[PDB]
């Protein structure tokens, strides 16, 4: 049902369909040559240059090389400079250009294309919404906000605009205000609203205002295929891995690592405390977004399977000890770090980025009261010299209401059911 032919193109249809059918066939290099060999025959053929662009685009995905895709991007541009272009074609051409620009990471370039599209089609609400995304991708939330306010002023019930507007409000720390927009947008069922990210932000927003209803939406998100479960909501996952919030050492199979940590715990403690005393600067503040209040800092020895040399100079014995255990030092999706938390601290409920790791906590300095950690429905406490093990892809939450500082040692390990080849293959997080 789209009109892709000006007065010109209608005359040469039998040829255009030929070159097109070639592409549909998958015999690409020819459709290219075909399409290439039609502009010289007739330069002012939008449907010809557009065709060429598609081939280049199609070819980009086959060759999987960004240089050819860059070619397509300009060819799409060329379509829009021709004398008489069908509205549908012009729109298709530039929209696709913008999308590919975003794919390459040319965010401001995509934005410029979207700005052009919006002035070319002032009445297309779909394109205004896309422009808003353009602004978001360069971090210009203020202009994005203006865009979605325009849309909503004309189309009060556009779901796409609502979830994005809600997102923007939440990013501006207007948490409570963001929730109705996120809800209504998702409930609209409009194209682009069935996105895990909006379930994430909606749930997060509700939890930060104490609305227990958040779990209803996490459950819905799970049923929509956005989360592994109501509790397990990590983004980068491997299917088939045993999924439970709390693990015993025996269940993990990493009994020797655990034994080594527990048996040498005073040593691990003392080197961490020595850094605190003599080089407190190496303890960096933890994720500000996860901290409601209080004081919370970390000192990393390993990150994504990479040893931090300067840090291991501060805790040489501890690093020497860990070298023996590649299941953690080689875990490219985990870390090894000291974590200190002071009284009056609360960490928002949250989830890790992957189900490919388990997280061990060795207690080093644990006040007799006030410190606890919940993972899923079970809350537990640390013990000095003892290891806790949980799957941090499950929602967990932390409190520190003691009268003195709490120090733990965090050791990530590969999920034990991951194969050697999997461990070798997975990219880092
Ligand atoms: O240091 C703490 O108490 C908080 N730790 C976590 O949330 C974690 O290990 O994933
Ligand atoms: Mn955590």
């Amino acid at each position: 049902k789209p009109k892709l032919l000006n007065k010109f193109d209608k005359t040469i249809k039998a040829e255009l369909d030929a070159a097109e059918k070639l592409r549909k066939r998958g015999k690409i290099e020819e459709a290219v040559n075909a399409f290439k060999e039609l502009v010289r025959k007739y330069p002012q053929s939008p449907r010809a240059r557009y065709g060429k662009a598609q081939c280049e685009d199609d070819l980009a995905e086959k060759r999987r090389s960004n240089e050819v895709l860059r070619g397509a991007i300009e060819t799409y541009q060329e379509v829009a400079s021709l004398p008489d272009v069908p509205a549908d074609l012009l729109k298709l051409s530039l929209k696709r250009r913008s999308d590919r620009q975003q794919f390459l990471g040319h965010m401001r370039g995509s934005l410029l294309t979207l700005q052009r599209l919006v002035q070319l089609f002032p009445n297309d609400t779909s394109l205004k919404n896309d422009l808003g995304v353009g602004y978001l991708l360069i971090g210009d939330n203020d202009n994005a906000k203006k865009v979605y306010e325009e849309v909503l002023s004309v189309t009060p019930n556009d779901g796409f605009a609502k979830v994005h507007y809600g997102f923007i409000l939440k990013a501006q720390n207007k948490i409570a205000e963001s929730i109705p927009y996120l809800k209504e947008g998702i409930e609209s069922g409009d194209p682009g609203t069935d996105d895990g990210r909006f379930y994430f932000h909606l749930g997060d927003a509700m939890q930060r205002v104490g609305n227990k209803e958040a779990y209803k939406w996490y459950e819905l998100g799970h049923k929509r295929g956005h989360f592994a479960s109501v509790w397990q909501r990590s983004l980068y996952n491997v299917n088939g891995l045993k999924a439970q919030p709390w693990w015993t050492p025996k269940e993990t199979g990493y009994t020797e690592l655990v034994k080594s940590l527990e048996r040498n715990w005073k040593l691990i403690r003392d080197e961490g405390l020595a850094v605190m005393d003599k080089a407190k600067g190496l303890f960096l503040p933890e994720d500000e977004n996860l901290r409601e209040k209080g004081d919370w800092s970390q000192f990393t020895l390993w990150q994504q399977g990479r040893r931090n040399e300067n840090a291991c100079k501060g805790a040489p014995k501890t690093c020497t000890l860990l070298e023996k255990f590649p299941e953690t030092t080689g875990c490219r999706r985990g870390q090894i770090k000291y974590s200190i938390m002071h009284p009056g601290t609360h960490v928002w409920p949250h989830t890790g980025p992957t189900n490919c790791r388990l997280r061990m906590h060795l207690g080093l300095v644990i006040p007799k009261e006030g410190c606890k950690i919940r993972c899923a429905n079970e809350t537990k406490t640390w013990e000095e010299g003892k290891v806790l093990i949980f799957d941090d892809s499950f929602e967990h939450e932390v409190w520190q209401d003691a009268s003195s500082f709490r120090l733990i040692f965090i050791v990530d390990v590969w999920h034990p059911e991951l194969t050697p080849q999997q461990r070798r293959s997975l990219p880092a997080i």
